[PDB]
């Protein structure tokens, strides 16, 4: 049948958290142990003074966020796990009794949907950890353990801990510390299909799956979309895929993923030899080498028609994540480069996402820690922050930045513009990545209208001419950009 | 104030239960893939045909155990651990997801309530195991691990599964699998406390402490049956304390223990020289060497005047126990000494508690397996089993062998007389331990009354004569017993 994606998701804007760093709530809080009495609170220094964010902060700063326009959220991993392995999952059934509740997140859940604020959790099933449960089980009972044919054991004696053996079990990445799990085994595929019903049936909105192209099983995601949709036919099925995903974007497996594609070149082109090269996640994505008008325009074109509009409709646009360093930084601190970056990640067909933090002056490095990641502190980047909330307010004006199509005008030399169009609604957008203010003059037959009204990025150039087959004039200064309308 | 323990508890004959080796409910069952496709079911083999028996498989044969006249059932732990090692607990707050449910124990509960029959949780926390979140959180992080202090860290690193390594934390016992809490930590104090409450919410009639004296932090065990009494002042809390109890036996603490200085002296007495001794687990009763009537009756009135009465009402008597071997082993098939234990056991005031196994022939190695914990196959000992019937239905019957006061009448050679008496109900319970029909005459001058009628053992001897300071003389067969009412 038809092939099918949230339509939410489509006009959403998104902002991914990092839970134990972007908020701590205010004191009255009774951390890990709720039934404690607060005469006695002192005496346990943990619960008395913790540092790191929980989801009582995020819950408390709804405000913050829902002020910059974003509508859903969707976080790393928040289950419970090694204090600061978050990815090295120790309980699924449980938010992590740190930064969170299972009482908590309830809290936060109900908070953001009141709001209409959709909430997406980050599914990591490939591997877990050496104190998840069942692996446990094989590390206490050696060969006599019940579920040995639930991951990839070598031989024996394992060796988890001791570094200096050999442990006879697949890692991911060979890591000891992230036991893979044995996905062709009917009963794994069962246990985590729950998984993914449990949290949708207490209330998420989607799910973001970790580096799912590791799981190799035949027919595996195909089940995961269905059991998932059957329980919430609106949920969002992002896979964190770095590449070409055609492979799971078919229509019968993931609605979209994190369109990474889409930030090599984006700030390849906006960014240029302002690219650091050193934050560079060259895993991830490839902001290099520095691109041009026509080039940016031939990999975007490419990337555009790679799959089926529905999907891309439904795929998470971004420029930086968890993964990565912080745009700000990978810029070299040129905000032209962030101010360019996001004009086109919010005026890209799909559900743009920013990364906590950038949508003001924060930076962020890509090796680990990081920071910093609390956004407020202010002493903020207020401009920034308001080309983000500005562009953001226009991109839920303007219906055609979201669903309508995609047209390159103009692609020469560091001058590009495109054009985004749904009905008679038509928009002109232009970025001058040069640093001589530049001036095109480009055959608009394309559109119907004139859009001759600024829209956002102060323009000089303009003139617009006649209507026989119309004839279009842009001036931009030096590193700038601007949207067209009316 | 008066020292109070549940009035229940006074009245109730209990049953203990290894729930891995007691029943395996029939077929249709989800086990731990609940939501999973029957179609797909034979896919999993572990959960297609699993062996041991689960919580499902008590709750279904819950006629057969009210049928023997047990009224409240306390098994070994039950909580999520290791495949085989109950003991090595790796989430409290979850019921084993293969013998059990928390959905599962949650019908078995129901059930047995319905009917009238408590049920008793083993609490184990002294020590968790490498598995539990916590410590796995300290294996994971090192010297960096938040909780730290809350287990006993010698020095680093650690080496938790390596044998040849100093593991530099405390085990129970010198072991590293039983990773030892650290009670003095307040924070500690405070989890193990909310377990004990969460449970008793979910509805839970009492505690067994599991090697409760190790806990030394003073302070801890009052607390503990304050915060526990407070949910439910009818809980009972049973503390596995091999001898002398009295430190926590004051009324401000336990409501009784597991009284194995009853279980060493009866079966000493009632087994003699017949006693294995390679099957004693030595370290927690004393079945040796054998007893005389006078030797018997010095150390029974020692226990006994002991303890408050109060708490001796409470107190949970027995003949065997996981930790032990079973009673017809213990006593080298001797019959004979499996029927005089349990009229000893069945007549003494507190809580009787039988093995499961025992009421019928079932044998029981004190070594690791064991085994074999499925009573039922029948080819049971039904004269055993009638005779362990019997004498319950007897003790509910008649008041004075539940909370009635305990008198030596006769004790001479391998002849023993007591008396039962609450009210103007006396009773005379009499073992002939000899292999020689033995013959006394005793002064009951105690006595108001003159049992002239048999219940239960089919004395010869009676004669008994006038009622100025009155005068019996009791005939038992050789290794025989009999109870005297009316």
């Amino acid at each position: 049948m038809q092939i099918q994606t949230p339509d939410w998701v489509k006009h959403a804007v998104f902002y991914q958290i990092f839970p134990d760093r972007f908020a701590r709530s205010k004191q009255p809080r009774k951390r890990l142990l709720q039934e404690a009495r607060w005469e006695d609170w002192d005496s346990m220094p943990t619960l008395q003074g913790y540092k790191g964010g929980d989801l009582w902060g995020i819950m408390e700063d709804l405000d913050y966020i829902q002020n910059l326009g974003i509508n859903a959220i969707y976080f790393t991993p928040i289950f419970q796990s090694a204090s600061n392995h978050r990815y090295h999952t120790h309980d699924y059934y449980q938010v992590d009794p740190m930064l969170g509740g299972n009482e908590a997140f309830k809290e936060l859940l109900d908070a953001a949907h009141q709001r209409n604020i959709k909430v997406v959790l980050d599914g990591v099933f490939n591997h877990s950890s050496r104190g998840f449960f069942f692996f446990h089980d094989v590390l206490e009972n050696g060969p006599h353990s019940p579920w040995v044919n639930w991951f990839k054991i070598e031989g024996w004696p394992l060796s988890p801990y001791n570094g200096e053996f050999p442990a006879n079990y697949v890692g991911w990445a060979g890591n000891r510390a992230l036991p893979e799990f044995n996905h062709d085994n009917p009963e794994v595929r069962e246990y985590i299909m729950e998984i993914a019903e449990y949290w949708l049936k207490f209330g998420i909105d989607g799910w973001r799956l970790d580096v799912p192209f590791e799981i190799k099983t035949p027919g595996f995601w195909q089940e995961f979309r269905d059991r998932t949709k059957a329980i919430n036919p609106e949920a969002y099925i992002v896979g964190e895929v770095w590449g070409d995903s055609r492979q799971w974007l078919d229509g019968t497996q993931f609605d979209g993923v994190m369109n990474y594609l889409f930030a090599g070149p984006t700030i390849a082109f906006a960014a240029g030899d302002r690219v650091v090269l050193e934050q560079v996640q060259s895993r991830d994505y490839q902001p290099y080498p520095p691109l041009f008008a026509a080039e940016y325009a031939t990999k975007i074109q490419e990337v555009l028609q790679l799959y089926p509009w529905e999907i891309q409709l439904t795929q998470l646009n971004l420029l930086a994540s968890h993964d990565t360093a912080r745009l700000m930084t990978i810029a070299g601190g040129d905000i032209a480069s962030v101010e360019l970056s996001t004009l086109l990640l919010l005026t890209f067909p799909g559900a743009p996402s920013i990364y906590y933090g950038d949508e003001v002056g924060l930076p962020g490095g890509i090796d680990p820690d990081s920071r910093r990641g609390f956004p407020l502190e202010a002493n903020w980047n207020q401009e920034i922050f308001n080309t983000h909330r500005q562009l953001i307010t226009i991109r839920q004006t303007y219906p055609a930045l979201r669903t309508g199509d995609y047209q390159v005008l103009y692609a020469q030399g560091q001058l590009y513009l495109f054009a985004r169009t749904l009905g008679t609604e038509e928009l002109i957008i232009a970025i001058n990545a040069g640093t001589s203010s530049a001036t095109a003059n480009v055959d608009v037959a394309s559109l119907h209208t004139q859009p001759n009204k600024l829209l956002y990025g102060t323009a000089e150039a303009e003139w617009n001419g006649e209507e026989g087959t119309q004839q279009l004039s842009l001036t931009l200064p030096a590193r700038s950009g601007c949207i067209l309308g009316t």
